[PDB]
């Protein structure tokens, strides 16, 4: 009855390896982000959007409001303590940022203020800051700070003695920067203006001009990130390049001013490494002999010489580690679940942390001094809101520091379970799902399925406070483990990308018909959500079944894959070869063409679908969603409603909008309860 906006069509031919695409909607796309008709076609959508989910104005308030009543408004963060100080992170009630306070590590008493968020904040438009720490001596705080939203850092110096600011800014820094053991040489990292990538390390001396700066390091190939580390040891300070695949560490002496970068390994094409430095040894992390990671040891540089502590193995994949006086404790991933492992120096004594919830979630959690028997780590389920422990790594004695507090939350009110599904291909994909009990009966259930699945991320399964207002709905929420994420290890992800990516796309669906077969959910009142790469997987799953779902909200899908793919100007395109492959190859064009999901709409019945996006931000171009609503209202043939929210904050609006966060989710919930009702 409403008539949804119309996008022109300029046809606009695009020619690769002989083949035609005609693209009707290229136009949306300006990179000035000023052409009124594309702004004309965003703020149409925008407005149809207004207009059609007016109705669910009531529930949206029903539920931002629920889910704002069930998080405190304080928040005191766990004290830690580095280097003689404890330090806390408060969030006072109608504070929009963070403030940092600290005191001697012997006081109880009086808390100091390193930073206040909200002063910083005061009479500027945005705020975010990237990055703080104190120098060794305990003197001078270097503070990152983003007062534009480019995730552009400007880093700056307090005398913590007066708290009097030193006069020199270092602008356009990534915010990654490590002070040398003489807390008077700062290294950080400079960004390029145009391109906005980490490109550049330089040395500054605190309370001098940014001119008088030494360019220690150029990075010659762009696809590689520069990040600044400093070792366990504090006697290095590294250089860490790495493209998605392959990795190179330099060494900095932090114990001098005139340091030069020392090669570790010379990049080679597929090598993943990182290193620490501790008990007068290197330790390195390196997939140079299996995929999954070794773990290794080292008094030199020389791969030749690095000593095996643990080998990869197919069915374990490392994923980081820490250094203790007497223990080692690495993270690994077995069998779909995430796991710690602590191996004692001298005996070799292994212990594993177990682990009673099928679908739970643990990490390495901040760890700052060495020399304890004290692990700090996380742990979350789909039913045990998120948790920081402390384990006697010696006595093995567990004890609770911080659980997240959830208000109208009772955890027995919910079920999980881990279930596995045979893929149509026969390899067995992990599915996480959570519901309450009491309104649960087989097949009778709406079904959320949620999936990303690129990139080797893990929807690793853990608490949600939000998913509440679906659980207490009547929803099963379900986490699909599918190919492309890196649930199952390397491999899982090696199978879900490039020449494989369709096995993404594949899983999901295999896994929601299994999930139906088995009477988890009502088949009529299926919906799935994923965003960004999670998007791209929306996009294809209803192209290829879309009688599967009731409802889709695709949130800044990655849908114009081929056309975004041969265009290097668009951000983000040449670090994504290794994801998807480059369509410049005739294989990659025709592999990518088949699930392009812009180019895969086709005139057929396609679920209800909410479809997001953001103007002046960058992580998928805003054109892509709105090109593919555009095709999506000219050819489907269902009359269901399809929703465009372009996102419309002109330099970000993100001055603390958790509001938003929240607002975004409500908006997105009630589409999709409105839709099960």
């Amino acid at each position: 009855h409403m008539t949804p906006p119309k996008a022109e069509k300029r046809p606009y031919p695009i020619t690769t390896h002989g083949d035609t695409r005609v693209d009707d909607y290229y136009w949306l796309r300006d990179d000035e982000r000023t052409d009124p008709q594309v702004l004309d076609y965003l703020q149409a959508e925008n407005a149809f959007t207004d207009a059609a989910l007016k109705p669910q104005q009531a529930l949206r308030e029903t539920l931002y409001e629920e889910m704002v009543a069930r998080i405190p408004q304080q928040e005191h963060s766990v004290p830690y303590v580095r280097h003689g100080y404890r330090y806390q992170t408060r969030f006072e009630p109608g504070n929009e940022y963070a403030i940092y306070v600290r005191q001697p590590q012997a006081e109880s008493e009086h808390w100091d203020t390193l930073i206040d968020g909200n002063q910083r904040a005061e009479q500027r438009e945005f705020y975010t800051l990237g990055g703080l720490e104190v120098s060794p001596d305990n003197q001078k705080l270097a503070v990152a700070e983003d007062f534009l939203s480019r995730r552009q850092y400007d880093i700056r110096f307090k005398n913590l003695s007066d708290d009097s600011w030193t006069d020199e800014v270092l602008e356009n820094t990534s915010g990654s920067f490590e002070w040398a053991n003489d807390s008077a040489t700062v290294y950080y990292v400079r960004k390029h203006a145009k391109t906005l990538l980490p490109y550049q390390v330089y040395r500054h001396v605190v309370g001098t001009d940014p001119q008088l700066d030494e360019l220690i390091y150029e990075e010659q190939d762009d696809t590689f990130y520069v990040g600044l580390e400093k070792t366990t040891s504090d006697r290095f300070i590294l250089i860490h390049l790495s493209s998605t695949t392959t990795s190179e560490i330099l060494l900095l002496d932090a114990d001098r001013a005139d340091s030069t970068p020392q090669m570790f390994v010379p990049r080679r094409k597929d090598h993943e490494y990182g290193i620490d430095h501790y008990h007068q040894h290197f330790y390195i992390r390196s997939n140079k002999d299996g995929k999954n990671f070794g773990l290794y040891q080292s008094e030199q540089a020389d791969e030749a010489q690095w000593q095996t502590l643990i080998a990869p193995r197919i069915e374990v994949m490392l994923e980081g580690f820490s250094l203790f006086r007497d223990w080692l404790v690495v993270e690994e991933r077995s069998e779909g679940l995430t796991q710690l492992r602590q191996i004692h120096w001298q005996s070799g004594e292994v212990k594993r942390i177990a682990f009673d919830d099928p679908t739970y979630t643990t990490w390495l959690a901040y760890n700052p001094e060495p020399e304890t028997e004290l692990l700090r780590y996380g742990y979350s389920s789909m039913t045990t809101p998120t948790t920081l422990y402390e384990l006697n790594l010696d006595s093995d004695e567990r004890v609770m520091l911080k659980q997240q507090e959830v208000k109208n939350f009772t955890p027995e009110n919910y079920r999980s379970e881990r279930v596995w599904v045979k893929a149509r291909d026969g390899v067995e994909v992990p599915v996480s799902l959570v519901y309450r009990h009491d309104s649960f009966a087989r097949g009778t259930n709406p079904l959320m399925v949620y999936g990303y699945g690129s990139y080797g991320s893990s929807m690793d399964p853990a608490f949600s406070a939000s998913r509440l207002s679906l659980l207490d709905r009547g929803f099963v929420f379900v986490l699909a483990h599918i190919r492309g994420g890196g649930e199952l290890g390397q491999l899982w992800y090696e199978d879900g990308k490039l020449f494989k990516k369709q096995n993404t796309f594949n899983d999901f669906i295999d896994v929601t018909e299994a999930l139906i077969a088995q009477g988890y959910g009502d088949a009529k009142r299926v919906f799935a959500m994923g965003g960004a790469a999670g998007g791209l997987l929306m996009g294809a799953v209803i192209n290829q079944a879309p009688e599967l779902f009731n409802g889709i909200v695709a949130q800044v899908p990655f849908v114009d894959v081929v056309t975004t793919m041969l265009d290097e100007s668009i951000p983000l395109t040449t670090g994504e070869y290794d994801e998807w492959g480059n369509p410049n190859q005739q294989a990659y064009y025709d592999y990518i063409l088949q699930y392009s999901p812009y180019d895969q709409v086709k005139a057929q019945d396609y679920p209800h679908m909410l479809v997001t996006t953001g103007l002046h931000d960058s992580q998928v171009q805003y054109w892509e969603p709105a090109k593919w609503v555009a095709k999506l209202r000219e050819l489907k043939t269902d009359d269901r409603q399809l929703l465009l929210y372009t996102d419309m904050d002109s330099g970000h609006g993100g001055k603390s909008g958790r509001f938003k966060a929240y607002e975004d989710i409500a908006l997105e919930y009630a589409f999709i309860l409105a839709l099960a009702e």
